């Protein structure tokens, strides 16, 4: 029911982080791609249509603007070995997910720490503390975390255990 | 423009796209249902729906907005279980309706080829004289009957009417 939504630029590591994160149905519930199509009268070249192709009724219900904004979870991702300016990119994906809604709880995950120097580390530790946490303005940032997201480590084990608590305390306002 | 695929499972909605479709490197949103054993607060099942996002594009398409507005439906059925399945078409667009209030549907009936005409004509006249032009229901602007299996004829035209419906979507 609860939704965990993976946010972030292009190559930050969120699938693979997902992959080793995860580490019902005989389909898919809800299937997302895109459909290029050319079109046979020229001065007009078409779009591609972003094809979302359900399930059944609960997975169309499960996407009510409703869920979709007041019953989500988030995962902020950004590549710590490309330094401050990550977090600093972070901050229009803070601003996006407030707007969808006030409530929004917000994980930070920096990836990428095995190929991170200790001055990235400690500059997007400071960029974090010094703008991001507890601003009014800002989803509520619940935590943040740093890993190597290709591997099991104890940083991505307690990085599951803030997932597990924030969803089983989101019935909670902070 | 989304094209949003409908109907109860099993009735042939990935085949369909699948034949009638016959840029990046990644999907573009991945969704997938994450079950974890807990023993944290106490011990049941938590499953999270999870969305993967590419990045700053596939998330603003999923503003409310974009979901509910710029959205054209195909509301597909299993022709070969009678006129029933029409029947239950209408949860459908009375679902529609109320999420996305202009959007148009298309209405295909697949398994043509393991129904009898007995089932075909049921079918066409309860859409004709139940679901077509009825205020409370999005407009249904064509319905189609097809075997989604393979390439035909009748998928060709079901093809060009979902291209032609999303361009003159965008116009109107
Ligand atoms: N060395 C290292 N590479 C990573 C890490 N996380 C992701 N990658 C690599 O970054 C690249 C992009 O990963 P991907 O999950 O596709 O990013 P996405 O576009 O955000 O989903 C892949 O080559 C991944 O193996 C990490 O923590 N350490
Ligand atoms: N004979 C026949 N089988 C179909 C047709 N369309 C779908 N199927 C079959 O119905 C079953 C369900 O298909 P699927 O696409 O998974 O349905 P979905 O759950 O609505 O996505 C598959 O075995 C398909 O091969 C059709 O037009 N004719
Ligand atoms: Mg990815
Ligand atoms: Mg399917």
């Amino acid at each position: 029911r609860m939704k965990l939504m993976i946010v972030g630029n292009t190559g930050s590591g969120k699938t693979t982080l997902l992959q080793q994160l995860m580490k019902q149905s005989a389909t898919v519930g809800i299937d997302v791609k895109d459909w290029p199509i050319q079109i046979r009268d020229k001065r007009k070249r078409d779009l591609v249509l972003n094809v979302w192709d359900f399930a059944g009724h609960e997975e169309f219900y499960s996407t009510h603007p409703h869920f979709m904004t007041q019953r989500a979870l988030y995962l902020a991702v950004y590549d710590l070995s490309k330094g401050q300016a990550e977090v600093d990119a972070m901050k229009p994906w803070l601003f996006n997910i407030k707007a969808r809604a006030s409530s929004s709880p917000v994980i930070l995950v920096g990836t990428h720490l095995d190929v991170s120097d200790e001055a990235q580390r400690a500059a997007c530790m400071s960029k974090i503390t010094k703008e991001l946490l507890n601003k009014r303005g800002f989803p509520a940032i619940r935590d943040y975390h740093f890993v190597n997201a290709t591997e099991e480590s104890d940083a991505l084990a307690k990085l599951r255990k803030t997932i597990i608590n924030e969803s089983l305390n989101f019935k909670i306002r902070d």
